[PDB]
């Protein structure tokens, strides 16, 4: 049935992290905060198809931001608007969340809130001193309900 | 917990139809077959923030195509396309399904194949002699899932 299936995936809710089920960052379409967004660029956003593009600067592990494509509504390509104006305009919340983190919790903080996309990042102890946040890629709501309805 | 909740809304998927979940047609966002896309008209789709627009003939319940926002990448408001040439190009499926058809099945028939969205339909059989399909709305694979793990 679907029925076990279901439930099965929410049995196994409990063991899994966020980094089971990520997309990892070279995986992910992403783009510069230094970007304008003309017609190609804009083409290029709406064509990948994804409703959330995380801004990075420099390396793409840095992430600065978050784009919605409803964030581009109102853009005029001939204005050539740097996406810098409408990161700072909408200024979407971003949400980090540790590659240990259990798949439940992960759903629970989900659902309260409006944030459907997390950033999963690790502690990485290995110095070089001060130990750092290292960036692992992206988990959305999507991958955990894929995780629960997917069959086995 | 989250698991029994989950659970719960899996065995409640048995008894459920996709009227019960569906977006009913008077609070669908759609778009008429003879628009044109010009700035402001594709400015309002990507404003709506849905993935996939029904869209209709004459009346709201004639339902001929599904717009993707996708479909918008690479047009150019300038030309003012018609959004028919869009339709004929990419010409998504569109799927029907039955008022009392059970969730389950529902969430089997969104696994297999792409599509997510189904229009919902139920047969009137009040005549007027020929019985016609009358479509009640719109369901898709988001609003069977928040069925799922919606808690209670
Ligand atoms: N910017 C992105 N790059 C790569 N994968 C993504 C991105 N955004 C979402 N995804 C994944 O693509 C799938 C569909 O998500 P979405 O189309 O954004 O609702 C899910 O598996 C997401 O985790
Ligand atoms: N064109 C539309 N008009 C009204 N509601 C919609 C439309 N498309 C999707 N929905 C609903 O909005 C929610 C989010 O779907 P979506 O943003 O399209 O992935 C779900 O409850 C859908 O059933």
């Amino acid at each position: 049935m679907e029925e076990l299936n279901i439930i099965q995936g929410a049995l196994e809710l409990r063991t899994k992290t966020v980094e089971d089920v990520m997309t990892p960052l070279r995986d992910c379409f992403m783009i510069t905060g230094e970007a304008i967004l003309d017609f190609n660029t804009m083409s290029e956003i709406m064509e990948s198809g994804y409703t959330r593009i995380p801004v990075f600067e420099g390396e793409r592990s840095n992430i600065v931001d978050l784009l919605f494509v409803k964030d581009l509504a109102f853009v005029d390509p001939d204005d050539c608007t740097p996406l810098k104006t409408i990161t700072k305009f909408y200024n979407h919340p971003l949400h980090f969340v540790f590659n240990d983190t259990k798949l439940d919790a992960m759903l629970e903080e989900f659902k309260k809130g409006k944030s459907h996309l997390a950033i999963v990042q690790r502690v990485n102890n290995e110095g070089e001193g001060d130990p750092f946040y290292e960036v692992l890629g992206i988990v959305t709501l999507e991958d955990v309900i894929e995780e629960i309805i997917k069959s086995e």
